Formats: structure tokens, sequence, C-alpha cells
């Protein structure tokens, strides 16, 4: 005479909040940008950004992950 | 004479908030860009922004993964 | 005579608020930015941010795991 | 043997007379306003009243509460 | 054998009587009101008033509070 | 043997007269008033009022708050 009962419950959250969240930017402001270039000279590969006011987030993180496992055996 | 109940329960959420979420940018003001170029050289490629207000979000990541098993046996 | 009940709970929060939460920015303003170059000379890969105001965040990490495993066993 | 009578009596007015009352305003003379404006310049909310006489209540107060509880309990 | 008896009795009058009461403005008079106004500038939020007279009250108080509770408990 | 007899009596005023009471103002006169501006410059938030005669009450307070409590209890 052998009895078995196996009821695991879960409801464990897993949650990020990654980058910017509830912030508040008020009236911000950026001020006067001037740039000037003369004879300049580049012998390779230029990158460049230029601007009064900038917001940027970025999220290369932030992805969960969750292993789980359920075993049973009888003889 | 053998019994066996398996019931297993799973309610957990897996979440990701991943970005700019909730956020509040009330009234923000970009000032003037003025950019002057004169006689310039470049020999390789060139890659240029330019704006009086930038907002950018990038989310690589915040894939949630999810892995199970159940697995029962007898004899 | 054998009996056996296996009921493990689990309601754990697992929780990750990376980057910037909750910020409030009133009313910051950048100042006046000029630039100014003349004949400069380069030779390898250049980069370059120019302005007033900025506000970046950046979240390579956050990313929560959870692994778990049940297991049972009769003779 | 046992005997209870439970009479309590309440006749407690409860009163708020708040704002202006009973007053006597006898003849009141606003006098001459004049207001002149020349190439202003406004940039946010602008809340403006203007008048000879002004007569003004307000109340976000005056507010009366009462609780009360009659108990008895036996054995 | 046992008898009680329980007749309390309440003729408490709670008052408040805030703000303007019973005063007499007997021939009052404002006099000339001149505002001139050039080339003003305003950058966040304006609020403005101008009157000969003004007679104003304000009673966010006078609020009243009662609280009472009468009990009996046997064995 | 035993007999109780609980009587309580309240005739207690609780009174607040909070603010401007029975005044009299008796043929008050404000004078000329003149108001001038020019080229002002504002960048934060711009509170005004201008008048000749005034007359303001402001009563946040004066609230009655009245707690009491019969109790009675046998064995």
């Amino acid at each position: 005479s052998v009895q078995i009962v196996y009821k695991p419950v879960d409801l464990s959250k897993v949650t990020s909040k990654c980058g910017s969240l509830g912030n508040i930017h008020h009236k911000p402001g950026g001020g006067q940008v001037e740039v000037k270039s003369e004879k300049l000279d580049f012998k390779d590969r230029v990158q460049s950004k230029i601007g009064s006011l900038d917001n940027i987030t970025h999220v290369p993180g932030g992805g969960n992950k969750k292993i789980e496992t359920h075993k049973l055996t009888f003889r």
C-alpha cells in the first residue's frame, strides 16, 4: 500500500527594470553650440555627434533567464 | 496497490522593462546649433549627426528566456 | 503502509533596478559651448561628441538568472 | 437573576460658522484703476485679475466630523 | 442578584467661528491705482492681482471633529 | 446582592473664534498708488498684488477636536 502526492507551487516574480525609468526632466534647456573647423585632415574613419541637448539610453543587458526542473521516480 | 498524484503548479511572472519607460520630458528646449567647416579633407568613411534636441533609446538586450521540464518514471 | 506528500511553495521576488530611476532634473541649463579647430591632422579613427547638455544611461548588466530543481524518488 | 438598563442620551451640537458672516459693508467705494502695458513678453502660464472693488470668500475647511460607538457584551 | 443602570448624558456644544464675523466696514474708500509697464520680460509662471479696494477671507481650518464611545461588558 | 448606577453628565462648551471678529473700520481711506516698471526681466515664478486699500483674513487653524470615552466592566 503506497501513496505519493507531488504538488510543488511557484509564484516567484522575476523582474528587470533596466534603462531610464520614471525620471522627470522638468523644463531642461540646452545652451547655444557653435562648432567651427578649418583646413583639418583625416586619414581614417571619422564619427561625429553635435547637439544642444541629448538624452540617450542603451541596454545591451537586462535579459532575464529562468531554468526549472520537476522530477519524480518510482522503483 | 499504488497511487501517484503529480500536479505541479506555476504562476511565476517573468518581466523585462528595458529602455525608456514612464519618463516625463516636460517642456525641454534645444538651443541654437551652428556648425561651419572650410577646406576639410577626409580619406575614409565619415559618419555625422547634427541636431538641436535628440532623444534616443536602444535595447539589444531585454529578451527573457524560460526553460522548464516535468518528468515522471515508474519501474 | 507508506504515504508521501511533497508541496514546496515559492513566492520569491527577483528584482533588478539598473540605470537611472525616479530622478528629478528640475530646470537644468547647459551653458554656451564654442569649439574651434584649425589645421589639425589625424591618422587613425576619430570619434567626437559636442553638446551643451547631455544625459546618458548605459546598462550592459542587470540581467537576473534563476535556476531551480525539485526532485523526489522512491526505492 | 440579572437586570441591565442601557439608555445613553446625546444632544451635543457640532457647529461650524466658517467664512464671512454678519458683516456690514456700508457704502464702500473702489477708486479708479488704470493698467497700461507696452512691449511685454511672457513664456509660461499667466494669471491676472483687475478690479476697482473685490470682495472674496474661500472656505476649503469648515467640515464637521463625528464618530460614535455604542457597545454592550455579555458572557 | 445584579442590577446595572447606564445613562450617560451629553449636551456639549462644539463650535468654530472662523473667518470674518460681525465686522462693520462703514464707508471705506480705495484711492486711485495706476499701474504702468514697459518692455518687461517673463520666462516662468506669472500671477497678478490689481485693485483699488480688496476684502478677502480664506479659511482652510475651522473643521470640528468629535469622537465618542460608550462601552459596557459583563463576565 | 449588587447594584450599579452610572450617570456621567456633560454640558462642556468647546469654542474657537479665530480670525477677524467685531471690528469697526470707520471711514478708512487708501491713498493714491502709482506703480511703474521698465525693462524688468524675470526667470522665476512671479507673484504680484497691487492695491490702495487691502483687508485680508486667513485662518488655517481654529479647528476644535473632542475625544471622549465612557467605559464600564463587571467581572
